[PDB]
């Protein structure tokens, strides 16, 4: 027993992290196969973030601009293009430690591990989610550009995330490894709206049927609700509506506690019309969303890669 | 900037796992150079789990009844023998993917990530604190002992901890690497008193000072303390008194943030007094005291393995 806020065993992608360097700003890339993955802003100098013309910068630059170092060994550039917001460094060599890997672009609410890197060496590894409005709330100082976000299925890597960017506001913008931002954001050095943010309510109603699993009931009421009641207090509250698709997937805990989904949603609507009354629910003295049903079946369970 | 908890890269350990199966019990090891380490009670069947006799179980076992894989690799032993609660296995073959390490016993307060494990494969990292009273609040299930804690120093991965047991209190309890448990823990099924736990006032105040680096600073107030007159509330409150070489620890949080630590106690003072009043601290309703000072500046300047 017990529930933790759990990341990916990282060794698989810690063979894959290298440093990329273009002129005086060094990041880190991704290196599967014979091609490096990169933020295209390593080309940039501090006077070009404010509006950089991507375009024009990377014409000025060869592939022998760009160093490449995997450890203490340097790689040797072959070819370079930009793909949206990454650049693709070819190289003359198959990364010999490449995972079974895909590239995926996960919906909102998802999660997935980070393993924030530095000069191409790992720091450190922790699991979040990709927000409702497509921001990250990270753990990321100069220089982490270029880590990745990854899930793993048995020995396949699913790569979902590369780092880009803090906002003002302090919170962290990326790409998919196609380079397509998530959400609205751009690859430049400006005030950019995230928008409303909301709280996502089938990860709340997850992590209250893994407090049921743990023993904390506390929270269990004699009510019950219906979708349109509940996602009326879900609208208050700036959580989520409900949709049967959610309730569908949440169908296996529910199986599992034996609580109907629509009676766990009636014990959330006490608590958010209640507060917590200075309990806590596994450990936590808020309502918990950055844990998915398939997360608290997988930790309950004990799936290995 | 952001603020999470974070574990270890997990890579270099993920090469020592390995599972180990004696008669029906199977579960996980740790290979470095040619031995292998793994929990005493592999041994022991569902009869004998109430009170074992460890020496008169272990007679009964040759070499060839621990099986020892590596993935799907199988090791030849060639020699066993009991350290206080755990097994060492000597094998033919030394480790190739042994890191550099150290075996330490670490220091209640103290930090590290476990590797949860399950027949010898990695499922997940995350980073917890060894409590006053010697336990842990970790996430394992039936199979994961033989899990291990650790820390990393550069390239040097420190091993601190052994998974062996999950108290009838839902709290885990294990050993260092030379089989002696933390706290007053027996490995056998029976109830065993935990005794009175606190909150690890050092790791608080470490905190508050990585919350004000990130900007949330709403909790400082215009008071100050002495460490006799906080100790009275420490008291009250069920936390660890507070001590000179304590203050000592937090002299470069105190010198990076210009917050002399006795300001910063006050402040902890009236959080513990009037409550956080429904606000958040880095993401939490709670005061939390699983990150040491040197976790904080770890994090908050980025040190790379
Ligand atoms: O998390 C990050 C990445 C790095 C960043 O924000 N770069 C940056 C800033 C504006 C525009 C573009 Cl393209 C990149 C940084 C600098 C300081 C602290 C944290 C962090
Ligand atoms: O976290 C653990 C390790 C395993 C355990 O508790 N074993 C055990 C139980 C009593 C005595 C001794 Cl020596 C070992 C277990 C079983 C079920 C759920 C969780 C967990």
């Amino acid at each position: 027993s017990g529930f933790r806020k759990m990341a990916f065993p990282s060794g698989k992608v810690e063979g894959c992290m290298v440093q990329v360097t273009c002129g005086t700003t060094t990041l880190n890339g991704l290196w599967l196969d014979d091609v490096v993955y990169c933020p295209r802003h390593v080309i940039c100098t501090s006077e070009d973030m404010l509006n950089p013309n991507y375009e024009d910068l990377l014409i000025r630059k060869s592939n022998h601009n760009f160093l490449v170092q995997a450890g203490n060994v340097q790689l040797r550039v072959i070819g370079h293009s930009m793909q949206n917001c990454v650049l693709k460094l070819k190289v003359d060599t198959a990364n010999p430690k490449t995972p079974k890997y895909k590239f995926v672009r996960i919906q909102p609410g998802q999660t997935f591990s980070v393993l924030a890197c530095y000069n191409g060496s790992p720091s450190g590894v922790y699991q979040c989610a990709m927000r409702p409005n497509f921001t990250i709330k990270g753990s990321f100082l100069n220089g982490s550009c270029g880590s990745v976000g990854f899930n793993i299925d048995y020995d396949c890597v699913s790569f979902c995330y590369m780092h880009h960017m803090e906002l003002p506001t302090g919170v962290h913008a990326g790409t998919d490894l196609e380079g397509n931002f998530y959400g609205p954001f751009v690859d430049r050095q400006t005030a950019q709206a995230a928008g409303t943010d909301t709280t996502i309510t089938v990860n709340v109603l997850a992590w209250l049927y893994a407090a049921v699993i743990n023993g904390d009931r506390w929270f269990l009421n004699r009510f019950t609700t219906t979708l349109n009641d509940f996602n009326l207090v879900a609208m208050k509250y700036n959580y989520e509506p409900l949709t049967q698709d959610h309730v569908d997937i949440l169908g296996p805990l529910s199986a599992q506690t034996g609580i109907a989904v629509l009676d766990m949603c009636a014990s959330l609507k006490e608590l958010l019309q209640n507060g917590m009354n200075g309990r806590t629910i596994l450990g936590s003295a808020l309502l918990e969303d950055e844990f998915t049903p398939f997360d608290v079946v997988r930790q309950c369970s004990g799936v290995t890669f």
